[PDB]
């Protein structure tokens, strides 16, 4: 059987070790993050066609205070060391969790979503449209007796790219600058995720200035161009992104 | 920012004016349409892209008595002064406003339906899936915290054509002759207008035979045709769209 | 108008006569099963493009004891004597219904689903989302005021091919099988049921073999390749099926 890494990756208290514990069962170990001395745990369970080491991320509602949980998620998430990603969404909280959910899908990383608590869900008196969600998400949306986690392993095999589907509408000129960011950035890291990468820092992410290399210097007179051409820039894309999440969910659930 | 022209359509009643008021604000200003003494309320927004000028079409339940709110806003449909149309539908009466959504679809004319009343649907207990409407119609579906406006405003943008389904199946007889109809006609009308025109006629649409030019003294040779190849033709036509609404809402609500 | 031979087909008690009295009415007739005194029933009616001669096949939970109405069914079922197929499918009882559905849906038939007893679904809470049911199974699906029946017919016409979605995840090894198996296969049957056929006889199918004709003696040196490479052969595909059929169940009920 084929061997496949997977990342686990969610928001805290959304229910991220139980799925984990129910797919790996006992054969897991916990190390350290490198460096670190926060906790690493790891896994293995067999699909079909793979046989998946399941690694847990620090639970996080964002991928850009700093924080190390969060330092942890982005910095393996950009490392490529994953095939793919189970991303675990509470369907009691869908809004606030596909904040996560529409990084990982700008970054283009084979995402297949966890759709949990779903009991919750039903007495809070939310029905979510799981496959019209599949639909504007661009990935498969497995909602969680074992069945749940029999789709999801499937789901995991026959998934191998997300759709692209330009989820985001943003102004014309910040896409401009965004990409002029994007080619002063290290060949080493795909184009999508390259794009991301120039708008975080249009948007005052910090953090991502050091994922950027040659393109830290650029932000200024890149913030040269927008000022003509429009501008609120971090207000614009901020915004941008939640009109794309407000209009899944109101389309959805 | 890019010049679009939108045209707000709906049946009376459903919201049409609501939508036209917080779209506009106050740049709007208030006119009569041409030759007559029926005002034509005129606004202007600004999307990411574009700004639109929003003019406000006489609410109607059909685009084929006659009446002057009737003849107003089909004139207008077929003149092409609209690059686009935003089409008010009161989701608690579903059924009946398709009919006029039907028609701007046969049409082609590009369309973003905006779903409202959304509120007295729960009430009804009717659920509408948007999105599963959105596939059957071949055009976005935004239902409307002034969330809907943005995803309406970022909707007009994003939307180009809609999809072409055949969305009335219709006898081949029938639009043979739609078809031998719509040759006689102007070339200044698109195709799938031209199509609509000569079905019209076969329907015994009055009003459409002065759209029709050339076309107008075929109807009874057109007519000659179909008494062979089959008939009850206005029966037919009626009935095909009659099917077409009933089972898009017996899949969609 | 064109003729065109439909087969009615599900589960008993799924209301399979109810479909079939009011879509031909009086123009029926009764017959019995070719060399048996089974009673085979008859009829026709008119959609906008074809006549349908609509037979109406055993009441039956499988196409794979052995049972006189399951090898009748089949048998019809793998002749291609009919054009299309008309699946009656019970709202209420969903998954149950959906593995006589997945076997036609394997084969390749030309399938148009209909979907009843919605009255008993609402009552008992449940609620199909039509539209996904479609896009999964990759064939119209179509609810039961004469509504679903006029929508019925239109779908008749209008569908000509189910979608290739490859519905099962297999083990390629099983794949690698039935596919060896399905080429000491005759000419006779097309492609997507000689594959159906070398998994039915992996699955222990002792009737399938009747089918199979130079294919009987292979199995054994079939079950020689997948003892090596696997296995729980007829374990793995029962599941596989099982699988997917709780998968689309979770997504769209
Ligand atoms: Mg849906």
């Amino acid at each position: 059987m084929q061997k496949l890494t997977v990342g686990l990756i969610g928001n805290p208290n959304s229910g991220k070790t139980t799925l984990f514990n129910q797919l790996t069962g006992a054969r897991q170990r916990v190390g350290n993050w490198a460096g670190v001395t926060v906790e690493r745990k790891e896994g293995i369970f067999a699909t079909t066609d793979h046989q998946v080491t399941l690694v847990d991320l620090p639970g996080t509602y964002s991928l850009t205070q700093t924080s190390l949980d969060e330092q942890i998620a982005c910095h393996y998430i950009l490392s490529g060391d994953a095939d793919m990603l189970i991303n675990v969404v509470d369907a009691s909280n869908l809004e606030r969790n596909l904040y996560l959910t529409l990084q990982l899908l700008e970054l283009g990383i084979p995402c297949v979503v966890a759709l949990n608590m779903l009991d919750i869900a039903e007495k809070q008196q939310v029905r979510i449209d799981i496959d019209a969600l599949a639909a504007r998400l661009g990935c498969p949306v497995i909602p969680l007796r074992g069945r749940g986690i029999e789709a999801l392993k499937i789901a995991l095999d026959r998934h191998q790219a997300n759709s692209d589907l330009e989820l985001v509408h943003y102004p014309q000129p910040l896409l401009r600058e965004a990409d002029l960011l994007a080619q002063q950035m290290s060949a080493q890291i795909p184009p999508r995720q390259r794009r991301w990468l120039g708008l975080q820092m249009l948007e005052g992410d910090i953090y991502s200035r050091a994922y950027a290399g040659d393109a830290a210097d650029k932000l200024d007179i890149a913030l040269a161009n927008l000022s003509d051409e429009i501008d609120d820039p971090a207000l614009h894309i901020a915004d941008a992104r939640y009109q794309t999440i407000a209009a899944i969910c109101d389309a959805v659930s």
